């Protein structure tokens, strides 16, 4: 494949760190040894994460189309919209985020603290309720939108970010000088899976990244991973077709539903943040995370093998959860 | 001078990039170059920020001593408090916290969020004092069949206390050869000290102590700016620094500390959403959107010479931002 | 059957007023005569509400054996908790509450607002647990009791919402009392009664004091408590025990027990879409608020009941308000908007 | 004076009663008689008020002159705006209600709990900060008529006669009780709550016994206004006298720091209140009259022997707005 044939606007520090989950890896059994590649330590724009990633890839694309406001959707404590907003300050765009109610859930301060909140202080002119709306709005107002979907996922160059992300490891692991057996990655809209499924095909490990679903719809989510890894494989000139058995997705941790915790996901963010010093989010992370826990505890992973867990971000939105958390 | 004598202990990624914020600079009217050292996205445990840099040069005595807990102290959003709690897991060491009414704020979720919410999620057994209990904490743990390691606010008042950022200025000096160019001024935020006080002395190594503009945010200059000027000499002594700190090399604009520690005026939150609109970089209503406030203001006051190159460094404190949800409810 | 026999100690104003809910049953079709007994604005004890026409019954006893504490239980923004503090405070007495998380509920504010904020701000003890604590299986009730006694104390029990309690049931038959005594007045009598049930003895007084006249089975209970089971079986024996107390010349029947399961859902302490349009549109119309947990769900069901015509034309409906509207500030989020 | 010239459309239960305040007495020494008269609890419309009382004489007009919407104004923490709210369901008008941020103070919670979230699940159309000019023309735009109710109903013309009644009220009550209370504590901040009790107990006068508790921290402004309204007041209701500067007595000793911001004393006196009787009391005004009330007896001010009547006028619910200042009580 050829990745190098698409810009890429550099929004990042560069290649994002690996580091040794050495304690939680010990703690499980010292059977299975963990890593963490940080991807939510990625940037100095609002704490970035992994849409950063994805929007070097599409930046390019909206300069080049001359276009001066970025608009983007999500729910409520959205990291993506929070990560748009601050994209679009630093290069000197409007932009506009239509932020809708995609969670069942009803604290006091929701729309006030972590993520949204970052976004209004980012000059974003944050609409809650549409997406069309916000598009039309833009050009009657004499500016040209340039859209980015949700999580940038379903969108032409929103799986080339993480092609690049696989390109990374294998550099990383020749510096190492051994390769990860596996990689754990949290889904939801889908290009983060996506573009590993394709970056990993190319070297005969699309099988070997595991995805675990925080979508709580599983079905959809899987789906748009495999047609989204498909369309981006074309894109970089895969030398191969992704085939159902490339794309992997652990449905057993998403419950109860998309944006809502389970007793699990709270222990699995204890134990890690209690053990590593690295916290992770009730949204995401925190289900990736019990995930590969619940695995490694499982004997799911070949005694040896090596896993490194992409966090992927997601951190700030702790804030909206904070009376689980008000004892720890 | 010698920092190289004492240990480090690797709590950051490496050293801290600079960022130049060139829209800042050309709406200000494109006289002084602004740049950023950030020093806030120096760490994945917990999102770090200054404290953290400090707390490299603590840690070695810490594990020296074969101490198994880390205490410390600090107000109730205090960034001190959580990065320790993060180093502690990290380490595999417990972790005690006496959190203080230090600020005349009371928001509805102030010890619920930010700061102090990472603490509890961390495992730091984090004390609310009513509303000594310092010592009684340490006590507590002895008392408890441990060994804690005292770390004082901010780690300011403790002879490791100011190596962390000397190494700071060490760091800066190597970039600027990469960059071929000297840096003209530093702007940093200033309450318990250690920070400028590290700043202070690995400058004057080259004679721009002077150069290191503190803004302070604690609204209590004198006592700020004695403790500044003592942490420099103790440290200066430290590193055998050839030279020793003057009056003068202390340098502490009062201006934009008001109205209180903790507490934001409304030039605070121009200065933060000017650069947070400008350059994606955010900062908080207590310490960085105070020393933003103080660059911008003298950026706008020509009392920076035209063409000067300023490093501001953004020491973090960003989660606290949680804490005044508010006050930025519409932006 | 006599009532005469226990004594009341007065926390109340005195009987609480019955209005005309005119403009929402204008709205409904105008084919049922909806009315509102306000027993959420029976006291200057913190609001009052329901539990605490229950508690004159309960405090003669209390002074009697010279206890010189209150000792309650409840979830987080329970309204039984909050109007003991008051009515301890106002008798001198001590105060321990025992607050457990008996909601599947997580608002950034909800341990401290509404109702607990009262307990104490009126200089309540309010123990709380952490999530996982389980004061049921411990028995942070019975921990409380001993904790007052080895301080020194002498405490009164009381139960959750006075409902398993002797004198529990008392206070609400005193209503079914009133009741007909305003009836007098106002020439007529109402068909039906709807009240909103938990842990029972409100609605069980309400029974035991209509059997009197052959309306027990005309007392319209809406389950709040999403296991309509236990709760139904509560009231039916807190009913019997307490008829049998004040003399009730007769039998509570199983059919004397009318609970309605329909708007419980989906949790106790959570409201459906329905719940909140009964709040909005009850609000809207007569000026009166209802909550999340509990009135806005019997004000749903009788809502929904006259618009189904469960109700015969010309029927006049008793609803009674039996208080908690502060809950309300534990839900923000919901009436961010509206 | 004719007060029974004017219309009062019912909005309360009737006459508020009058409790004693026998554990907050006795605590105090037990030299001075403290009563409370519950305004707090004199409707069933979103807990009423002291300005459900005033409502009751505006209503007439507004219906009078066919007026489709009740538009009135205040801080985040109303409690006029909540009762507005709450009236105008209640008659079927729709309500405007103009929030202004009136106090420094910043909750994260501070525009959702209490009256504001009362009023908004009332129907009323909230709107956040000519603003006042700007809704009243709103509303006409809309095609309906607007019916202006100011900040606590103070500056308007009927915004006193409610609370004349007061004084009715309490004769009457004082009849049956078979004596007469010698002073009477009340908040003051916009001014025709005081005014109203000025113009009617100066009938048998008692008006200089009205002991007003500021708790606007602006008192001159204040102390002007309620002098301002009461004699426009009497003069509407015919006093046969003229009101003196003398008759409006103002305390300035117990509003700070500012208005909307309790202090210490203010937290000691609610919480006193509160752990004595049961009665809760706000950090915005409520506190600060009963922080007035206590200091008073405590500097022995009230001479030994003396039945003081507290009126509480309400606005327990902004408690809520104040939640970090009570988390443990
Ligand atoms: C340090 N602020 C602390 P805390 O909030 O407790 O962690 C100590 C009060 C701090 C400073 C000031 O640094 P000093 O070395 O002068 O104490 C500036 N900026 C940030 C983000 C801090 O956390
Ligand atoms: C009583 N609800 C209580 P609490 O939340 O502790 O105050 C007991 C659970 C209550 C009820 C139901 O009354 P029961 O006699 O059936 O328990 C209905 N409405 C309100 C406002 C209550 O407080
Ligand atoms: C009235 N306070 C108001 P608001 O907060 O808008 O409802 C007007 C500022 C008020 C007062 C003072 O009465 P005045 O007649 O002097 O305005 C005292 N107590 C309570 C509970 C009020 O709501
Ligand atoms: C992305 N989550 C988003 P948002 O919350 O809007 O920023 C998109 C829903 C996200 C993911 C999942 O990535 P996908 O490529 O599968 O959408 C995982 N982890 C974190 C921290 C996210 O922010």
């Amino acid at each position: 494949m050829n990745l190098q044939r698409f810009p890429r606007y550099p929004l990042t520090f560069g290649p994002t760190p690996i580091q040794p989950l050495a304690r939680l890896s010990k703690h499980l059994g010292g059977k299975v040894h963990l890593y963490a590649k940080r991807e939510d330590c990625n940037s100095g724009l609002a704490f970035g994460g992994n849409k950063t990633r994805k929007l070097e890839y599409l930046i390019p694309e909206a300069l080049a189309q001359g276009c001066d406001t970025l608009v983007s959707i999500g729910g409520i404590q959205s990291n993506q919209t929070r990560q748009v907003a601050a994209v679009a300050a630093h290069l000197g765009m409007k932009c506009v985020l239509v932020q809708e109610n995609w969670v069942n859930y009803s604290d006091a301060v929701y729309d006030r603290v972590g993520n949204i909140q970052m976004s209004r202080i980012l000059g974003a002119d944050v609409r809650l309720v549409s997406w069309e709306d916000a598009l039309e709005s833009v050009r009657a107002a004499g500016g040209k939108p340039y859209a980015i979907p949700a999580g940038c996922s379903d969108h032409p160059l929103g799986g080339l970010g993480f092609v690049g992300f696989a390109e990374e490891v294998r550099a990383q692991e020749a510096e190492l000088g051994f390769k990860f057996d596996y990689v754990v990655v949290c889904s939801v809209t889908g290009s983060t899976q996506a573009g590993m499924v394709v970056g990993f095909a190319a070297d005969g490990r699309a099988d070997r990244v595991i995805g675990v679903d925080a979508s709580a719809k599983p079905a959809q989510t899987r789906e748009q991973i495999t047609r989204i890894a498909r369309q981006t494989a074309e894109k970089v000139g895969l030398e191969r077709d992704i085939m159902r058995a490339d794309v992997v997705l652990d449905e057993r941790f998403a419950g109860p539903e998309y944006g809502l915790p389970n007793e699990g996901t709270l222990e699995a963010i204890r134990l890690c943040a209690r053990t590593e010093g690295m916290l992770t989010d009730p949204v995401y992370e925190g289900k990736s995370m019990h995930g590969m826990i619940e695995m490694v505890r499982n004997g799911e992973f070949p005694e040896g093998s090596r896993v490194l867990y992409a966090h992927l971000g997601g951190v700030p939105a702790l804030n909206g959860y904070s009376f689980i958390f008000r004892d720890g």
